[PDB]
């Protein structure tokens, strides 16, 4: 077998001429020549089976992405694994190879207003489909938005995605949370488990702000500092929005803060298009009940050049897990991953 940076990549016969791309907690990723479709592809080697949380992330990703089919969502093209559960130590997920991501692009490139508009349209078009399947992505951020050389955009990384569950969204103040700090809606720190679609709209608002200036809008250094960055720009919540926070720890924390006025978007973003700032304001609304929904955002005058609901498809039915995954042992999640990947075996 081929090796890459001290790692076997058992992907042949179909995939050859591997080049290292990167690695992280997930595993390792390469490009490889697909000898059936005659194109280079991404293959990520995942080795999740000794960690229940990595197994969860793997299974969520596979089940969701195999059900979804959308131009602005990364697909799974193939899955390689051993023929038996006993021999299965790794899973290789094959996906379309994308040249870069929005994180890399923002570190290195000024975006024209036309590019910002087109990226935002594609993010929302993909998100319309995700939300129409009653799924929440829950970790939208620049490094999960993949881009090719013609600026086509695909949402990736569904390892934290969940079925929406608004009736069980309430929690206490300062409840620990997994998704990337800088893109967390204020309510995560106050009273929310991140089980409603409004969580993803906030992250997209944050991404829009970051496209406007190439810098994260709310770069909190730790859990509560994230809330105080948000409040630093939005200002003190209104009495009405406060009255929606019934938990006394969260409410009394907010009441304890000195009054802060809203920082106007046009001072943070003096070169931004005024319609972009109107949409930004509506996505970065403190109260999640008043926050714009994905379909409303698509209909916003900023996106009028692109908006076409007949060409913004929805999922054919709501997505549903067979059983709850959060409590399952890692050995059971391995079995489920085995069954879920069976269709790619010859
Ligand atoms: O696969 C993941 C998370 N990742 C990791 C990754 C790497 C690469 C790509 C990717 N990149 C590119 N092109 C890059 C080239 C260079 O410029 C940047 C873009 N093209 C296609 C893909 Cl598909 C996508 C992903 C992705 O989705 N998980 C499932 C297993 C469970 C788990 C366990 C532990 C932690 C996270 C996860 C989530």
């Amino acid at each position: 077998p081929e090796m890459v940076r001290g790692q076997v990549f058992d992907v042949g016969p179909r995939y050859t001429n591997l080049s290292y791309i990167g690695e992280g907690a997930y595993g390792m990723v390469c490009s490889a020549y697909d000898n059936v479709n005659k194109v280079r592809v991404a293959i990520k080697k995942i080795s999740p089976f000794e960690h229940q949380t990595y197994c969860q992330r793997t299974l969520r990703e596979i089940k969701i992405l195999l059900r979804f089919r959308h131009e602005n969502i990364i697909g799974i093209n193939d899955i390689i694994r051993a023929p038996t559960i006993e021999q299965m130590k790794d899973v290789y997920i094959v996906q379309d190879l994308m040249e870069t991501d929005l994180y890399k692009l923002l570190k290195t490139q000024h975006l024209s207003n036309d590019h910002i508009c087109y990226f935002l349209y594609q993010i929302l078009r993909g998100l319309k489909y995700i939300h129409s399947a009653n799924v929440l992505h829950r970790d939208l951020k620049p490094s999960n938005l993949l881009l090719n050389t013609t600026c086509d955009l695909k949402i990736c990384d569904f390892g934290l995605a969940r079925v929406a569950d608004p009736d069980h969204d309430h929690t206490g103040f300062l409840t620990e949370y997994v998704a990337t700090r800088w893109y967390r809606a204020p309510e995560i720190m106050l009273n929310s488990k991140g089980y409603t679609k409004s969580i993803d709209i906030w992250s997209v608002g944050c991404i829009l702000a970051e496209m406007l200036s190439n810098r994260p809008i709310f770069p909190g250094k730790h859990y509560l500092d994230q809330l105080n960055h948000i409040l630093g720009i939005l200002g003190s919540p209104s009495q009405e929005d406060l009255n929606c926070i019934i938990n006394l720890k969260a409410r009394n924390y907010l009441l304890s803060l000195p009054h802060k006025n809203k920082v106007p978007w046009n001072r943070l973003f003096p070169n931004a298009d005024s319609k972009a700032l109107d949409l930004l304001d509506k996505m970065l609304t403190f109260n999640p009940h008043k926050r714009i929904e994905v379909e409303q955002a698509l209909a916003h005058p900023y996106l009028e050049q692109y908006y076409d609901p007949s060409d913004e498809p929805i999922a054919e039915a709501p997505f549903k897990f067979d059983m709850e995954l959060d409590d399952l042992p890692k050995e059971k999640l391995k079995e489920l991953i085995f069954e879920e990947t069976a269709r790619f075996q010859p």
